[PDB]
């Protein structure tokens, strides 16, 4: 069914390859010794040699025609890709629906037999037993790298036992691998089989992944992990050591295995601490995570009752002012006849928001110096809101987002629900907030800077941020007293005064251990002052200041207050308690990308915690400073928002190590981060190549911009594409196939007018004028000139990835396990590196000729490791240069020296990104965002700003005279074939392919002297059909035949 296909590629292409022999077949020309009868010996015995799969090379060695059946070579292999294509169909179409699985487990009955697959037979002949596969298992992670098994005993029963060392206790998907062809996209799966954990009993190898360590209050150090990626075991708990950086203070805890954070308490303030979070299972313990946290520096107490802040002291008819310096002022500020319900207050403006019982809004603004201010209602608005009667009964201020937020009363009859408004400051743009509920309101108070709205009824604590989207319990228990939230601290201070309980409840609602509660000096409380780590309790009568250390209930400080003997609540008038922002968390991730005279820094926002909602205030100013390592020319640049930023005017001679900081939007100086290296002048311009997968054809700067698109389309997937000249490129595309295209001129025609399958990597000579292309389908490389169209072979086997160095001929091929260079003789033939079937395979490579170096990519079982190695010494200094962490799969062939820049690009299997690795710098990896019009990418090249240097015929051996060709006086079993040597213009060592005809016999020579010396001839006086094909390293010459007749 091949064969017949085996014949029509054969006349079709009989007359395509100009061989180098000087044989050339007519069309019905019947000479035994010509392409179209080796090609049919080769795929007659194509199937006599599959019987038991014996290499093409070996098995046509010809009797007669030696040395090497090029032709039968490429027939015999060809013949296997379409048998091989055919078996893929018919396994396709018959079944391939069927997946390995596990019905039966290992048992307790003394029998430890690991996994076993019981998968049904429906398989042929050769393919079934001798047939060797792979079989690679996939790692289950829902947000790993795949790897192949080296070790499992199986056979036509295909129940493969496996003494690989599978880590316990983790998901495994297994599947098997068949291998069909030899392209990457050109292989079959089987689907899944089902997934199976492995039993358990070892130690866990990963330790606990700590993604938050809040430094929460003074002293209340948090802590927020979760199950490493390995576990090893059923978790029953976790092991957590605190130590202290400047004291044997060691604190150790233990907590259950259900848990997502731990807060320890009483530590020392202001100093930096360490966590040591440790994964324990049954059988032992883990490995330790380490984290780096300081607490929140405290304030102290200060002048012991000295302080200049004031309080404000409400009664029931009362906003009593007060300050607790000694013998402090007692002013009132102002009277109502009605029953007061609570007030709000402003820092930004001295200004206060009163509301009674009655939802009489009073501004109350604090005149400088006088107390007396106009006390005028400020009636708001219903209509947005309903149609019945709205009272608010609590309310609080916002000093950030400025605004005002109420707890309003519903006219329902039986059924009141509450709600929440957020009008303006003067109280016009109400808007919805939450949802409605029924139990009443107490308190309000919003915390701006951390974006949360908390309130307490009489039986819980809901929190909602700023907006009503989440609302989270917080603590339930019977009556709550006050509470009394400082947006720098992370911690609410929760009053009891029936239990006397005063707890400190965290914002999460987890660290709720309660605190004692200091006993009357003399009776119940409703409020409270937090001045520091002092509490301020307001007692009927008497405010006492008592430094809470639990039995130190001693008034330090007392100011009458004869004016009001039933105080209900206090607020410290403290500039501290509503600031503008918070702690300037610095800047992460920060990331530089480098061009010739501008540069794109791009950094992340720094990271909101948990403890902070969506709506939370975050507006940050940014700095950056730039200073250079030798000339250190340092210089910063303010006003800068947004986490993107570009870099203009870089001035030349200089590095450019680069840090960012994060100003507040009060202007105080921020955290540092880390340093970051850069780069230093190229040359100036460059033209980088952008290929679509769609097939637009992108010209861009070295950074992206200066877009400058192309008026032609290319094909599906294109690859890396090789300008033969300044018009006309060859390049090849994703699923193996060439075409030939003019850039300035279409209407001109190609050199072949045909697209070519099966093939890998194109590249062209300069010197030379020959375009190579890898062919897969005759497993070896051809050679084309875009002049003539012509074919010659070259022996080179397995080719995959070409490159031809111009300067001496040696011609360098990269296999897919390995790599070695070809030359004129077999004795240069010398392997640079070489790996195994199970390390990988090699994904690209690029020839360096000015520095003598070669470079390469070996795709690995989960990374990418960049060599180097010297051409004039073999194999030497091998180097690991850069592993890529994480599966980032570079596409073939994609790999392109960068001369300007003096680095390595390659394209990733996405498309988005490009990678840079310099050879002053291996260690960083720079990034290349693809641009938008062309992503994804599918090839990437740098074109020279050079031009490309014109052909040089200095080569290309003059054509042997024929009159020249002559046989020196020897012995008729022993002369000399000697002809004039041929001149190359550039005195290049020239080689001669001889074809020797006489009878029907063939004999060939492959010679680099000018002479051949026969022996063995079989007869004297014979008349020899002598073809010479006068060869330098990179071209051959025109054939010469002579006739000719042994003389003495």
């Amino acid at each position: 069914r091949v064969t017949r296909d085996c014949v029509q590629r054969c006349i079709v292409e009989e007359d395509l390859f100009l061989d180098e022999f000087g044989i050339q077949c007519e069309k019905a020309d019947n000479g035994e010794k010509c392409y179209k009868t080796r090609c049919t010996k080769g795929c007659a015995q194509w199937y006599r040699a599959l019987k038991e799969l014996e290499s093409c090379q070996e098995a046509c060695l010809s009797l007669q025609f030696y040395p090497y059946d090029m032709p039968c070579i490429g027939a015999c292999e060809m013949a296997q890709r379409d048998y091989w294509h055919l078996q893929r169909l018919a396994i396709s179409h018959l079944v391939e629906r069927t997946q390995p699985q596990l019905e039966r487990a290992p048992r307790a009955d003394g029998q430890s037999t690991p996994l076993t697959i019981r998968w049904a037979m429906h398989f042929p002949e050769h393919y079934l037993a001798s047939r060797p596969f792979n079989i690679q298992y996939q790692f289950v992670d829902h947000h790993s790298a795949w790897f192949n098994l080296a070790d499992y005993d199986c056979d036509e029963y295909y129940v493969c036992e496996i003494l690989e060392a599978l880590i316990p206790y983790t998901q495994y998907r297994f599947r098997f691998e068949l291998p069909f062809g030899e392209n990457r996209d050109e292989v079959l799966y089987s689907p899944a089989t089902p997934a199976y954990q492995t039993p358990p009993e070892g130690a866990p190898i990963s330790a606990p992944v700590i993604e938050h360590l809040m430094g929460l209050d003074d002293s209340h150090l948090a802590v927020h992990w979760h199950p490493g990626r390995f576990t090893n075991g059923p978790i029953e708990g976790y092991r957590l050591r605190l130590s202290s950086s400047e004291g044997n203070a060691t604190s150790e805890q233990l907590v259950p295995a259900g848990r997502g954070s731990y807060i320890f308490s009483q530590l020392q303030a202001g100093t930096n601490y360490t966590l040591a979070l440790s994964m324990i299972n049954k059988q032992g313990e883990g490995p330790v995570a380490k984290g780096f946290v300081q607490t929140h520096s405290a304030r102290n107490e200060k002048p012991a009752k000295d302080l200049t802040e004031s309080v404000l002291l409400v009664g029931r008819r009362a906003v009593m002012w007060q300050s607790l310096e000694p013998a402090g002022e007692n002013s009132m500020i102002y009277q109502s006849q009605e029953e007061l319900a609570d007030i709000a207050w402003s820092k930004r403006e001295q200004q206060l928001w009163l509301l009674n019982v009655h939802g009489e809004l009073r501004s109350l603004k604090f005149e400088s110096g006088q107390m007396v201010s106009p006390a005028q209602q400020l009636k708001l608005d219903l209509g947005n809101i309903s149609s019945g009667r709205w009272v608010p009964r609590r309310l609080s201020f916002d000093w950030l987002h400025h605004r005002l937020y109420f707890a309003m009363e519903s006219p329902e009859r039986n059924q009141s629900s509450f709600q929440i408004i957020s009008t303006d400051l003067l109280g016009e743009s109400a808007q919805k907030v939450g949802e409605s509920f029924d139990l009443p309101v107490e308190q309000l108070e919003v915390d701006a800077l951390n974006g949360w709205i908390f309130w307490r009824n009489e039986e819980s604590l809901w929190r909602q941020d700023l907006h009503g989207r989440m609302i989270h319990r917080l603590l339930r228990i019977r009556q709550p007293g006050w509470f009394l939230v400082q947006p720098q601290h992370f911690i609410i201070h929760l009053m009891l005064p029936q239990e006397g309980k005063f707890l400190e409840i965290s914002y999460d609602g987890g660290f709720k251990h309660p605190l004692p509660l200091p006993p009357p000096s003399n009776s119940h409380w409703q409020s409270f002052a937090l001045l520091g780590r002092s509490l301020l309790l307001p007692d009927s009568g008497q405010l006492i200041l008592v430094e809470q250390q639990g039995q130190a209930a001693s008034p330090s400080a007392s100011w009458p207050l004869k004016n009001l003997p039933d105080c209900w609540a206090v607020i410290l008038l403290v500039p501290e308690s509503q600031p503008l922002t918070s702690a300037g968390g610095k800047p992460h991730s920060l990331k530089a990308l480098l061009g010739a005279q501008a540069a794109k820094i791009s950094w992340k926002e720094p990271e909101r915690n948990p403890y902070q909602s969506a709506d939370a205030a975050r507006s940050w100013s940014y700095e950056l400073e730039v200073l250079d390592v030798a000339s250190q020319s340092a210089f910063s640049i303010r006003n800068i928002r947004g986490p993107i930023f570009g870099l203009q005017r870089l001035q030349p001679d200089n590095l450019y190590q680069l840090r960012v900081r994060a100003i507040n939007v009060d202007g105080e100086p921020g955290e540092w981060t880390e340093p970051l290296a850069a780069r230093t002048w190229p040359l100036g311009p460059h033209r980088l190549r952008w290929a679509s997968r769609q097939g637009s054809v992108i010209h861009t700067n070295e950074l992206g911009e200066g877009l400058e698109v192309q008026q032609e389309q290319l094909e599906r997937l294109p690859g890396p594409m090789t300008m033969v000249n300044e018009s006309v490129g060859y390049y090849v595309t994703g699923d193996g196939l060439l075409h030939c295209i003019n850039l300035v001129h279409s209407q001109w025609g190609c050199p072949i007018s045909e697209p070519l399958q099966h093939v890998g990597s194109v590249t062209y000579d300069w010197r030379g004028g020959r375009v190579y292309w890898t062919d897969l389908a005759r497993n070896c490389v051809v050679r084309m000139d875009p002049w003539s169209g012509s074919r010659e072979l070259l022996p080179v086997f397995e080719a995959n990835f070409l490159a031809l160095d111009p300067r001496q001929g040696h011609l360098y091929y990269a296999t897919s396990s390995q790599l070695s260079r070809h030359g004129s003789t077999p004795d240069e033939a010398v392997t640079y590196y070489r790996v195994n079937g199970l390390e990988g395979s090699i994904a690209s490579f690029v020839l360096d000729t000015q520095q003598d170096q070669l470079f390469w990519l070996v795709k690995g079982s989960g990374a990418l490791r960049l060599y180097r190695a010297p051409l004039t010494a073999g194999g030497d200094s091998l180097q690991m240069i850069q592993q890529i962490k994480g599966v980032f799969q570079a596409v073939p062939d994609s790999l392109q020296l960068l001369r300007p820049l003096g680095a390595l690009l390659w394209l990733e299997r996405s498309g988005r990104r490009a990678r840079l690795v310099r050879l002053a710098a291996p260690l960083d990896v720079m990034e290349l965002p693809t641009p938008d019009q062309a992503s994804p990418a599918s090839a990437l090249q740098l074109l020279d700003p050079q031009p490309l240097p014109p052909r040089d015929e200095g080569v290309i051996p003059m054509t042997v005279l024929p009159d020249s060709v002559r046989l020196d006086d020897g012995h008729w079993d022993d002369f000399h074939v000697r002809w004039q040597p041929s001149t190359s213009g550039g005195n290049h060592s020239v080689s001669y392919r001889l074809l020797l005809e006489f009878g029907q016999r063939l004999q060939t020579l492959d010679l680099s002297t000018p002479f051949a010396r026969l022996t063995q001839l079989p007869q004297a006086q014979l008349q020899l059909k002598i073809s010479i094909t006068p060869r330098t390293a990179w071209r051959s010459g025109d054939t010469t035949r002579v006739q000719l007749t042994t003389p003495p």
